[PDB]
């Protein structure tokens, strides 16, 4: 099993929960490519048998009465159907255990803190509309966040898929400007030209919200406007430079993923959108500051009266970190929940600490985990990490179009 | 077969062919990632590999000379168990060996390498003269070149030479009457060695180590450096003027001794070498790691920042400005470094142009990204591809 050493301290720990990991990942002995972004019925069985294997382990029933019963039960609905129905305690788990398999994320600490809405009787593109709207306005909760997830109806054979064709719930629009340039957010230029050719009337502005394209199963997409009172902004100021205000930048409160495969125990979820809160840099460096998005760097940094014309003056550096200092200030100031790098990455190595105890280890990516400023100067830079793949699990799937 | 290596910030899309030749293999399998580890009669098979590599360089792979090569050191290891290394072999090998480096950011510079042949050296004696040869010379006054000096190849039945410290420039790092340290604490060790074969300890925060070096089956010796010898800038920052007056330093050579160099199957235990700073390795990881000169929050209250919450990013800031202090002070003592910005660029020209000469580049990704700012520099956006190539820099463990 793997050794793993944490540099600052000397700790050493063994990863021997790696060993159970089922999906394999892109890396061979020959060559590693974890720095790449994107890497039946008796394997249904023994998946599920797995799950209900993790579940009763969780609830100290493990070998017990129920659980036997539950192996048995599943088995002969499979035999029966060429698929079975999780009961709603396994969902609830399952989704839990999905968000503390996930190697990229740095929140996990928070992980058995979950709202987990049932959605599975979901019926047509109108009501997951209306299942949207109660997860954004409960995850929202006036700007004091509440982690959640929506569970709309599993795959199967015969009918299609419910997809959320927008990669979050909130996003702001991407339009191909005149001279070739976009204005708004680069990220979105194609679910933009999406929601357009679907009828949506578009804006021009650089936050405009997106309207919501919802796919009920062997349907065409949906076009949804979220009402604006539900999504909450934030206008972005910064404590000390008040011409930062005059920028006009915003963004928005609630972090939901939309796009990702839900699976637990072999049966698959491919609408399951889920929200926490923000971490800083996602949007004062990523969000803000990469060349392919906002890129306000240079602009601000000129505004900031630093010399742009060398590198070795750390414009950058500088520029990007009151970047974050406002994103901070100005959630803060929002009452909206944030946490920054310094606060998310030592909760983080609190988690590691918990998962080596309860589990005898943790899938990690540390490239996703390391915060995009200031690396060395949070604890995780310094801690080895094992990256793997545990079930249940929020996988990547391709575009519904 | 061939990985798909994507550009996030540009969109472009490569293949790296060249991962196809890695030989020996890394520590990862499809069942987990292990990159973030930092320390995860066949010597005619890379011995004719490495010599088929020089010809086809010079665009002369099937053609008389290299025939001819190929013979003597068929006719070296039957004769004698292992082959000396022509001059110009040793030179391609050692370049090609820093090209193959896959934690280097600074490998566009790798054609460009000075190498000392000290393989007639013996005794400790010589080493140090030949150590001091290459200090001055790539010290050169701050205009700093790099260099490698390849001592001995390592035989069977007897000695190998090696250095016993990480690099020729250590700071010293004492224990106290409650254990912590006073000076650098990565070099504690090496420090209580040089003690322990007697040498004077200073008292102070910034003593340059003495050199243990061992000569074959001998116990090593210890050579004080030439303080006129060891280039050191003192730090300043240019608007703080108070940042001189917490007493900084750092020197001026990275030179790394010790690793193992390994060409065509043989073996150089003590070959170092030595090349420029990039700014983030003294501002950032040598003078702010917890674990080493931990200086960070000493600068913060300098700067009278607000260090009751994380959320004022008071770390991030006192970081930028001893990073600035660094790149001020070396570009001011006229002695060569690079920062990170400048560095990462350059790097990103080195993979265009090792796609077109090699068809990809065995790249580090948690190496390349510099430890501040990372998604601020184009490496971030770069998917790479990890695998190790030969000749190439491996690290060997301590000599006891
Ligand atoms: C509660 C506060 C949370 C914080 C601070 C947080 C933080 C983060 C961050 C910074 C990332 C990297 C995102 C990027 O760079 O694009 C991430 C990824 C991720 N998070 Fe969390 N998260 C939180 C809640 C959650 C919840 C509630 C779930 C699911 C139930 C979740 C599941 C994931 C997954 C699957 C990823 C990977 C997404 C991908 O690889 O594209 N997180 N998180
Ligand atoms: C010319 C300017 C150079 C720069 C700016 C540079 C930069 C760097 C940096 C920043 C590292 C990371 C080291 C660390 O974080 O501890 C590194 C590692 C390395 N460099 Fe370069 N380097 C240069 C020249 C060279 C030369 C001349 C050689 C050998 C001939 C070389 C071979 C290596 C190797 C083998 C490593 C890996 C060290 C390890 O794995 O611990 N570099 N370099
Ligand atoms: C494609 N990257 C996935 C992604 C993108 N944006 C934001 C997040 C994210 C998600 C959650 C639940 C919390 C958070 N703090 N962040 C994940
Ligand atoms: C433990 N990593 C090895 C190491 C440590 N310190 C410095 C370097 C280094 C080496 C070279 C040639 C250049 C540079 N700019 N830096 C390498
Ligand atoms: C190419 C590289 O893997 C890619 O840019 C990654 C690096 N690490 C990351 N880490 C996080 N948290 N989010 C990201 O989008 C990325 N991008
Ligand atoms: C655990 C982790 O791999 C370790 O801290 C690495 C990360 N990346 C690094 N990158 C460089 N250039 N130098 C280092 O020492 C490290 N340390
Ligand atoms: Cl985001
Ligand atoms: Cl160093
Ligand atoms: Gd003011
Ligand atoms: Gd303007
Ligand atoms: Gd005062
Ligand atoms: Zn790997």
């Amino acid at each position: 099993f793997p050794r793993v050493k944490n540099w600052e301290v000397g700790s050493i720990t063994y990863d021997t929960l790696s060993a159970q990991a089922q999906q394999d990942g892109p890396c061979t002995p020959r060559r590693c490519l974890g720095s790449l972004v994107f890497p039946a019925p008796e394997q249904l069985l023994s998946q599920a048998r797995d799950f209900i294997n993790q579940y009763y382990s969780s609830i100290k029933r493990s070998g017990s009465q129920a659980h036997e019963q539950r192996l048995q039960e599943v088995e002969a609905e499979v035999a029966a159907t060429g698929t079975y129905q999780l009961r709603e305690s396994e969902l609830v788990f399952g989704a839990k255990q999905a968000w503390r398999n996930a190697p990229r994320c740095v929140g996990r600490i928070q992980w058995g803190k979950l709202q987990v809405f049932d959605a599975r009787d979901c019926r047509s593109a109108q009501e997951m509309f209306t299942y949207i709207c109660n997860h954004i306005k409960y995850a929202t909760n006036r700007g004091n966040l509440r982690s959640a997830i929506t569970v709309f109806p599993q795959r199967c054979p015969g009918r299609g898929d419910f997809r959320i064709w927008n990669s979050q719930l909130v996003r702001y629009a991407g339009y191909r400007q005149q001279d070739g340039s976009v204005r708004g957010d680069p990220a979105n230029v194609e679910i933009t030209e999406l929601c357009i050719q679907h009828g949506w009337t578009p804006g021009n502005g650089r936050f405009d919200v997106l309207p919501l394209l919802l796919q009920a199963p062997d349907e065409p997409p949906e076009l949804f406007l979220l009402p604006p009172e539900l999504v909450l902004e934030v206008p972005l100021e910064h404590p000390t430079l008040e011409w930062f205000a005059a920028l006009g930048l915003r963004w928005y409160a609630l972090p939901a993923v939309s796009n990702m495969l839900l699976e637990i125990g072999g049966l698959e979820f491919p609408a399951a959108p889920f929200s926490g809160w923000y971490m800083s840099t996602e949007i004062g460096t990523r969000n803000l500051c990469d060349p392919h998005r906002y890129n306000i760097l240079e602009d601000v940094a000129v505004c900031m009266d630093l010399d742009t014309r060398t590198t070795s003056s750390l414009w950058k550096d500088k520029a990007a970190v009151e970047i974050n200092v406002a994103v901070l200030h100005s959630y803060q100031l929002a009452k909206v929940t944030i946490v920054d790098h310094h606060a998310a990455t030592a909760s983080f190595m609190k988690h590691l600490e918990n998962e080596q105890k309860a589990r005898g280890g943790c899938p990690a990516d540390w490239a996703w985990i390391v915060p995009p400023i200031s690396g060395s100067l949070t604890p995780v830079f310094h801690q080895e990490m094992v990256n793997y793949f545990l079930s249940p699990a929020f996988r990547y799937q391709p575009d519904p179009w």
